[PDB]
Formats: structure tokens, sequence, C-alpha cells
């Protein structure tokens, strides 16, 4: 079924994002998507088009010097496809350790991804780390 | 399936929640369910048996005079019966007004919920309305 291959779509992004591979990553988002970072941080916002979401991803890996994982725990589905990446966010910058559960919604058109959004469980913990 | 059984379980939960239904909500909570709430608000942390959920969603209505609503979006399953409800609390309070996303994760135990995790997207709104 759709959601089923859009939750098999979610499980190679977070492979494709936890390696760095930015060529797969890019077939697997529409280039309108948007991606919705809470928080009141440098990183923040609503990233709107795939560029400016790879962007955000480069921040991620970047500002971190390399270390930053998603470390993926349970993939859900609605009927109409319609998918939550349940992660555990993992990395080091300047000394400090982020340790963050995370729920990401995504919303997909034509079995891409149009909208992700992050929901982190202690956001000041995120915070704090981007500080 | 185990999973949508799981699913109507939920919907079932916030209907009961939203009308102030709590011994239809009893049926559906294990007696040792745990409910955590994020944040760093008076009413944040970790409650612990189902008596603990209760009170908790007490002050939700409680102290809102009962305005607290829990709007449901979406469900979504995952093959092994984990569920979330994807949703939106509005509610007021001494002039204040609540409008937040949240995912909650359910864990279950054979039918009745065991787990129930807050995700607020804006975590810091919830902390303002309950400051």
């Amino acid at each position: 079924n759709e959601a089923e291959q859009n939750a098999e779509t979610v499980r190679r992004g977070y492979a494709a994002f936890n390696s760095g591979d930015m060529k797969t990553l890019t077939e697997l988002f529409d280039e309108n998507a948007s991606w919705h970072t809470p928080g009141r941080s440098r990183i923040a916002g609503d990233h709107k088009g795939r560029e400016a979401i790879f962007a955000q991803f480069g921040r991620y890996g970047g500002e971190t010097g390399g270390t930053f994982k998603a470390v993926l725990l349970h993939v859900l589905k609605s009927d109409d496809g319609r998918v939550i990446g349940i992660h555990r966010n993992t990395a080091e910058r300047g000394g400090k350790r982020l340790d963050v559960g995370c729920c990401i919604v995504f919303e997909f058109k034509n079995g891409r991804v149009i909208d992700g959004r992050e929901h982190f469980y202690d956001l000041y913990a995120w915070d704090e780390f981007w500080r």
C-alpha cells in the first residue's frame, strides 16, 4: 500500500541522513517540501523549499563535526499515508552533548516528502544544545 | 488487527476525555499506566499510575474552567500496535489562550494504554499558558 511505501521512504531517508547520502535524500523530497523546527534557537523555523531543508540538514551535521545522528526507534502510518518517525537525536558540539527524543510528522505528495515537522519532547534541551 | 483495535481505543479516549467521561477513560488505561508531560511548568513530569494520570487530566479541565480540549487531527499506527494521536490543545485560563499542536505516543498492554507521552511542537507556548 501507499502508506507502507511512504514508511519505506522514511526509513530510507533516516539511513541516507545518517550516512550523509544527500543524493538519495534528494530523490525522497519534493523540491517544494518544508521542514519545521520548533523552538527559539538560531536554527528554528519553517525552512521552505528542499534546498532550505538540506541547508538545515547541513547545519545539523556541519555544526557538530558530523556527530549528529537520528537513531530511528519506530515508524508509524496513517491509513492515508502520513508517517511518523520516532527517534533520538544525539550529537556533540563544543563540549555539549545532545540526547533528545523526537517525533517527526511526514506528509507526502506523490510518494515524496512535502512536509516534515519535528516535535521534540524536551525542546529546552534541544535549544540549550544549539545555544 | 491489534494495531487497529488500539487505534480505536485512542479515538474512544480522546472522545471520552473531551466529554469528561472518566468512567470510559478508566476502562482504557492500565491501572499502572504512566503519562509524560514535558516542559518546566507546575504540571510537568512523569505521572505514574492511572490515578496520577487522571489527576493530571483533572487539572487540565479543572484549571481552565473546563475549556481545555484535545482536537484530534490524525491517528497513526505501527504494525506492532503503538499509536500516535496528532491533535491541537485549546483552552483558556485567566485571560490567556492555549493553542498548541501535540503528538502523543501511546503504548499498549493487553489492549489498554500503559504509557502516553506528549510531544508539543511549541513547548514554550504550553509552558507559558500554565505559568
